[PDB]
């Protein structure tokens, strides 16, 4: 059964809502980004009318296989009206293709759905800024203050740096990225552009980067593995065992592995800056964990919420138990009272 957080009162509306069967009332479906735990359920055999962004829509048409007639892509910043409702989609600051959808109800409240993001002040400048906000469906992935991570411009840089000086001073090192999911693109795409070299890659996650819109890709990726120097591999085989297999493959052509796995926050972020980041090693084989985030710090989620100032929040992560719950709702409460709303 479809939980009360995923429907939308006043509409026929859901927001990733694909793996609870035929919902009760549901004339239409939204998905907000193309994450696993956000489009379980759809497949080429789905027959109910999908609206999402164009790079969702892509994803849908070639990975899941859904049928074009089903899928209805809606531009971005644009008022759109769906089934007799007012509705505008806003970029989400997450992985490609992901939005936040505003609701415009017939009654006169205001609805937004975050989907999963990453709260920016570059979002008080969009459409949000002309009206008022009375519910709000929130990504609260990370609502607690031990949750403090660098920006993305930071760990870039970090991760530039520490690629070039080691291929500079080895150049038989091998560079690998970790992935398992879209988002994160950047970490490897940035790596590869200061080495002069294609990010190398299997044919399904080619395919996969093929359907995002990231103008010249033809110059940046590629299924050619002996061209490159920069690899991708499924998140898993980032450790000692998989990488160590992987080097044995290449054929004497390297030496050396410098690898990243870009997670989100951990427990070293407590302790530890950017800056003093430092591998696990063994033997020829070093390995980074790179605090590389697409969801909101505590204070960005705080900063913007307490811009928006809407009078009902609904959280949409972390609802599962009661101490969860309750922190999330002190804390609610603690932002209301010391802005004022
Ligand atoms: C999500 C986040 C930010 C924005 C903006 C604000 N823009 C300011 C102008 C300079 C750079 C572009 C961004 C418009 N729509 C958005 C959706
Ligand atoms: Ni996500």
């Amino acid at each position: 059964t479809c939980p009360f957080y995923k429907k939308i009162p006043g509409t026929g509306f859901t927001v990733d809502a694909f793996q609870y069967g035929v919902v009760e009332g549901c004339t239409a479906y939204f998905l907000t980004h193309f994450h696993s735990d956000h489009y379980a359920g759809l497949s080429k055999h789905f027959t109910f009318p999908v609206y999402c962004s164009e790079i969702t829509g892509n994803l849908l048409k070639n990975k899941l296989h859904v049928q074009e007639q089903y899928i209805h892509p809606l531009p971005l910043d644009t008022e759109c009206i769906v089934n007799g409702v007012k509705v505008v989609l806003l970029d989400a600051n997450h992985c490609p293709g992901a939005v936040m959808i505003l609701f415009y109800l017939p009654n006169g409240t205001v609805i937004l759905h975050t989907g999963d993001f990453r709260a920016d002040p570059s979002m008080e400048r969009s459409l949000l800024a002309d009206q008022k906000v009375h519910m709000l469906y929130l990504d609260t992935t990370y609502c607690s203050p031990e949750y403090t991570f660098p920006s993305q411009q930071e760990v870039i840089r970090f991760a530039i740096n520490t690629a070039f000086e080691a291929v500079t001073l080895n150049p038989h090192a091998l560079v690998v990225c970790g992935t398992y999911s879209i988002g994160k693109e950047k970490v490897f795409l940035a790596i590869a552009d200061v080495l002069g070299s294609k990010v190398g890659m299997s044919q399904e996650k080619y395919k996969t980067l093929q359907c995002l819109n990231i103008p010249e890709i033809n110059s940046l990726i590629t299924t050619d593995m002996c061209s490159s120097l920069v690899h991708l591999l499924p998140m898993m085989q980032i450790n000692f065992k998989g990488l160590q297999s992987h080097l044995k493959k290449c054929g004497g052509k390297y030496n050396q592995i410098l690898a990243f796995r870009p997670t989100g926050w951990t427990h070293s972020n407590k302790f530890t800056r950017i800056a003093d980041v430092i591998p696990q090693t063994k033997g020829n084989i070093s390995i980074y964990g790179i605090p590389y985030s697409e969801h909101s710090s505590y204070l960005e989620m705080k900063r913007f919420v307490q811009w928006l100032k809407p009078q009902k929040i609904i959280p949409t992560v972390n609802v599962g138990t009661w101490k969860s719950r309750s922190t999330m709702e002190k804390y609610f409460r603690e932002w209301k009272l010391e802005a004022g709303y």
